[PDB]
């Protein structure tokens, strides 16, 4: 999908993360995550567009990608564990890598 | 997967690749190297299990798998457009990606 | 997925086909329009939420994404068969039954 | 798959919730009506055969697969929810829907 | 799915293929049967209840759904190379085996 | 995938088991060895080149995947019941069948 459509799928998950009232729904919405997460991080974003693929910009993008993954499957570890607040907030604490992200390149 | 079972997997795609006589087995072995080399991009490596995720060489690695995945997928286009012998040499000049990685972090 | 991003990927992949220069993206890119559209028949749009299931407004809706899911396989069906152009037409054609809906409730 | 074989498979699965033993059979089995009330509800049976697609009969025909669908969807958070029993209680009263369509179109 | 459940989607497809008008079709079918001749080489028939796991009985029927099943891939093989009427004429020829099944354990 | 690569999937996925620390990892690692097992049960082992498909180290090596397939069914409807020590007991248990398998036939 377009990049774009990866970043609605992340924002939707999220919300039905905060939202869920069970581990199987977690689960499923963090698995949609990193799927989006990994449609994503290969993408060039608009405002990198003039840049050299080894531009520190490019490996900076990909990188936050890399954190955002890694932090996925750290929270999908405590939903499969059963720890679904513990997963939850583990999902709050993604929204900094987003942010982070969409400071630089957004 | 294990880091080293995506290399066989990519591997042995590679031979299928070489040997295929039609663009269905091309696009199928392509399509599953796509997947490992997915799988790959965030592993450590063993010979950098001693690096910061920012480390040059984390982001040097992760570069060969963004590039790797780029040529699979212009592999791919080739053989969705029923290039096949096309597509078996770009397949071919797909080692020197894999070759470069191996020279620095295998 | 949300109604809403259903209906971004049957435009994003109707911008697909327009631009293939094969049949496999045609393929590809009807597969995803038939899975949006299966995602979307059941959904209930904000301008009917004050509507019993039985109305015939969501009847006519339901219509609506019957009629286009059957145009989306005929289109398929062409791509299929090889017959791109035709495909291509035929996905152009689709866009009558996506303005009819909009035009009654979006 | 024919619309008697997406009966089957809606026959088959209620009976493994019947007899299931946890939730993950009831969800497996829940995931597998749902597929195949979505092959069926764009078919057109036989007893229909000579109709309108816009005729009320096709309309109400898939009300019912909508109906279904709705009811299968409803069994499977509480599925989610780890209420077993009241997944299984709430797979039975589906039978309610067959045999509502089944009166009039089988 | 049921052992005979399983037979419905072999015998489907099989006319499925006989009517095909392009490879993708005698392929998507084709496929199918891979998938139903793979869930059912494990199972136990009726007239074969009573028999013990290693009984030539069993084994003969596994036997013959390996023979099925590598007849299926080499009819796939030359939808792959799209020789369509090859392909279907070795789908004809799968009703041979199919066949000698059927008058053994059926 | 490879004989050889069907084996590593196996072996992997064992070790998964009996580190899991839940029981969706025990159930994930299980699916993948199905998974595996189906893909090797029809294939032909070097040691044996040589042989009828009808030979009876043939038939024994199939006879050897099935007890294995059933074994690995067996465990994993423990894990579906949150049985998960019984699994990873179960699980253990499984390396006679590999065993017996490679003593004649590796
Ligand atoms: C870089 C490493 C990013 C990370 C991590 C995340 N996002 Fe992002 N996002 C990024 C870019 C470069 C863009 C702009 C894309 C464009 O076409 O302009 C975005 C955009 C969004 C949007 C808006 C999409 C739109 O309609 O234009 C949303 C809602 C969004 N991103 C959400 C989001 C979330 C929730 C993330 C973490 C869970 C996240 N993004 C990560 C780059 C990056
Ligand atoms: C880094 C960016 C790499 C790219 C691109 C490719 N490979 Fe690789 N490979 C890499 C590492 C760090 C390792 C060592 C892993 C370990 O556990 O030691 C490997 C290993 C292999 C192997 C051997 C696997 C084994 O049995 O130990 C093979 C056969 C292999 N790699 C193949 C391969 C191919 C064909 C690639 C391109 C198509 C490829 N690799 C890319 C790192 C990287
Ligand atoms: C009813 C039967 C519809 C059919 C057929 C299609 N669409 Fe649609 N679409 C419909 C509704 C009710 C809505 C409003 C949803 C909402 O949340 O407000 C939409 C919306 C769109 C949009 C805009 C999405 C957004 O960002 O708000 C797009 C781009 C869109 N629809 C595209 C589209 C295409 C290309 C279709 C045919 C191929 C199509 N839709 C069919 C209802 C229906
Ligand atoms: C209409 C909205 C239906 C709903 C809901 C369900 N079924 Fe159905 N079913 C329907 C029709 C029109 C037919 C006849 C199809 C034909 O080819 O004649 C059927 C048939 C069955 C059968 C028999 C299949 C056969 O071997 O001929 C079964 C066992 C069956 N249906 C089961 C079934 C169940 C369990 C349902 C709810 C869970 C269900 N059906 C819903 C139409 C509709
Ligand atoms: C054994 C090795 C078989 C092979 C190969 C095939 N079939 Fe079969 N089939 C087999 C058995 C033991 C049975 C009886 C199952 C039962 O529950 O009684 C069947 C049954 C069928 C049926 C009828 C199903 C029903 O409604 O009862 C059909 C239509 C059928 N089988 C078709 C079929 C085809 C087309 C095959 C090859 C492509 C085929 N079978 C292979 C055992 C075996
Ligand atoms: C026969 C019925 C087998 C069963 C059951 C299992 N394995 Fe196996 N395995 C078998 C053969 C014939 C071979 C040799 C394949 C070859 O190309 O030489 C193997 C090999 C292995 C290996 C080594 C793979 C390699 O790198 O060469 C491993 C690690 C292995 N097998 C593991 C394994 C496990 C864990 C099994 C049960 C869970 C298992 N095998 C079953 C034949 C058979
Ligand atoms: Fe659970
Ligand atoms: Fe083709
Ligand atoms: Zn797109
Ligand atoms: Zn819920
Ligand atoms: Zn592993
Ligand atoms: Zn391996
Ligand atoms: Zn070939
Ligand atoms: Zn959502
Ligand atoms: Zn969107
Ligand atoms: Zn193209
Ligand atoms: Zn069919
Ligand atoms: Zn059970
Ligand atoms: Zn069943
Ligand atoms: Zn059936
Ligand atoms: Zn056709
Ligand atoms: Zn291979
Ligand atoms: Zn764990």
């Amino acid at each position: 999908a377009e990049l774009e459509e990866n970043m609605h799928t992340l924002n939707d998950n999220l919300k039905h993360i905060e939202k869920a009232d069970n581990a199987a729904e977690v689960k499923d919405a963090l698995t949609k995550m990193q799927a989006a997460a990994q449609d994503a991080w290969s993408a060039t974003p608009p405002k990198l567009e003039d840049k050299s693929p080894d531009s520190p910009e490019m490996s900076d993008f990909r990188s936050g990608f890399w954190e955002l993954i890694g932090q996925i499957n750290a929270a999908l570890h405590l939903a499969k564990q059963c720890k679904v607040k513990e997963a939850q907030a583990a999902a709050e604490q993604l929204k900094t890598t987003c942010n982070a992200c969409h400071q630089k390149y957004r």
